[PDB]
């Protein structure tokens, strides 16, 4: 099947993607941002080198790369998880991470949201910064993260009302018995979905 | 007027629909699911015999039935209540009961969401089940919030009303919720 | 830039609009519904003399006035704020204040939501009937106002899923240490947005 996998950043979503790829042969796990960066370098190289470079040029060009990234992902034939974000926080507010052409071209069966406890999100984001990852990203509060996760629900139901797809919310907000168990439980629920 | 009437399953929406059919003529109450299931046994006799088998159908085939099922309803005159569900829970997640075209074909004035206390829902579902007819109060809270988000999306898209009928208070006598819901809806139809 | 500015009624949104236009230079502030009153008088002057009189216009020609109002607003060329409502409570339930035409015609960059604590909203709506503004008393509860605000978020995020715009939630729910502090805060957050 096809599913779009989403959650707030820095909370373990990549750990879920990396571990799915390892436990399922009949599965491609692609990162929509990676492909968008890849197809950007292609179209205009002197203007594109690093990952952040994507944002600089006008939306007319950025949209047209999102179209082509989507089309390539659409060539994938086996099971597909597309790793993406329902929305990003900006000084102007939240902004959709998808565009409507992304869902028409990928024709996913549904959207998966990983919902984390905000205290975990804060802890994990702060130990990665201490290691050296996501420097000068604002320390968000518990209610910031809560607000982001609700908004994410709304975006996804909107896309469901428009495109007739499933909306699957995985609860990872309980206390872990051991480390990386949240990702373990996410990874088992998602394979159960692909195998049902 | 025409309203889409909705709520989580097993909670009393069917009792509300029946007491409308009892207490207000000049009004057609139509169960959208029954219409759809019937129309599925006409076109694909073989594949469908469980209402659950409606999505074994390829998307284009399942779309087309819900279009047709909508057209028949669409041909009705005077007041009309279309009983259905904003979403249903499946192993892949929440899925919408309406499709984009359903709303335009039927041109409803608004959507009605019957909202219950999840504790009354657990109790009611288990009562029924005991007489022949699996979710926590958190699962049910989530479901009612999703239906609320589906409703508001359908309203932004087709410019219709979104009526939330609050049935979450404790009853002073049995079937009070149902009275209250029917009176609120009849008052909406007459105004 | 262009933002649509919204909030439950009677809570402080018009105060915010007035303070913005008196403070930040060369910023246009427009109240969609005032523009709609004018457009209905120039068009139907025998039948609407009070703005409240538009109800008995056919819903089909009222819609046309919203478009004509939207078309006028769309010719403003500097920074722009459109004061309006995401939804209003009627006896048929909530109804959207915008129409799709309004947003495609105005091409707003963003939607701004002023979120208030419902006790403040009740208190403000009360002080304003004592100042002879409204003739009749508002009986919405605390939970009515939370509900109205929750529905307004969902409308905002839908318009953003559909039109690809920002959704900015300005939290005015904390308690005021002094008078008019919320309004001050929302004004300064919005100006910081426009000068970013
Ligand atoms: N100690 C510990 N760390 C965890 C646990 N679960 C997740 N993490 C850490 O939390 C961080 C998760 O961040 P990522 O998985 O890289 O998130 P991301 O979505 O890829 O970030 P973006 O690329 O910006 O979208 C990693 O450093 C994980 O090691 C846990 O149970 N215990
Ligand atoms: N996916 C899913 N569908 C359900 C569930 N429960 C009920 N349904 C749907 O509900 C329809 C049957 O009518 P019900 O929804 O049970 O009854 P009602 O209209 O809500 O009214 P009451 O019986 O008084 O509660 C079927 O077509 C099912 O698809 C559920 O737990 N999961
Ligand atoms: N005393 C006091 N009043 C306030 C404060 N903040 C807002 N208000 C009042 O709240 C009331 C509502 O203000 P607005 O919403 O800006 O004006 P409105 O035209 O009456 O209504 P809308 O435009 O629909 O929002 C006004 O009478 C304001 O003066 C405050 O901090 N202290």
């Amino acid at each position: 099947m096809r599913f779009i996998l989403t959650g707030v950043p820095g909370a373990g979503k990549t750990t879920v993607c990396n571990k799915l790829a390892e436990k399922m042969s009949n599965l491609s796990v692609v990162n929509y941002g990676d492909v968008i960066f890849e197809e950007a370098k292609k179209l205009y190289p002197s203007i594109i080198q690093v990952r952040e470079d994507t944002r600089k040029l006008p939306r007319a060009d950025y949209r047209n790369i999102q179209i082509e990234a989507a089309k390539k992902i659409s060539l994938i034939t086996d099971n597909l998880i597309v790793d993406t974000h329902m929305s990003l926080k900006t000084p102007y507010g939240f902004y959709p991470g998808l565009i409507p052409e992304t869902i028409n071209i990928i024709q996913p069966d549904g959207i998966i949201l990983l919902e984390f406890n905000p205290r975990d999100v804060i802890a994990r984001r702060e130990k990665d910064r201490l290691a050296g990852k996501r420097v000068t990203r604002d320390m968000e509060s518990e209610t910031d993260i809560l607000l982001h996760q609700q908004v994410n629900r709304m975006f996804a139901v909107s896309y469901s009302a428009i495109n007739q797809c499933y909306v699957k919310i995985i609860d990872l907000t309980w206390p872990q018995e051991y480390e990386f168990q949240h990702t373990e439980y996410a990874v088992n629920k998602i394979i159960e979905m692909l195998n049902f």
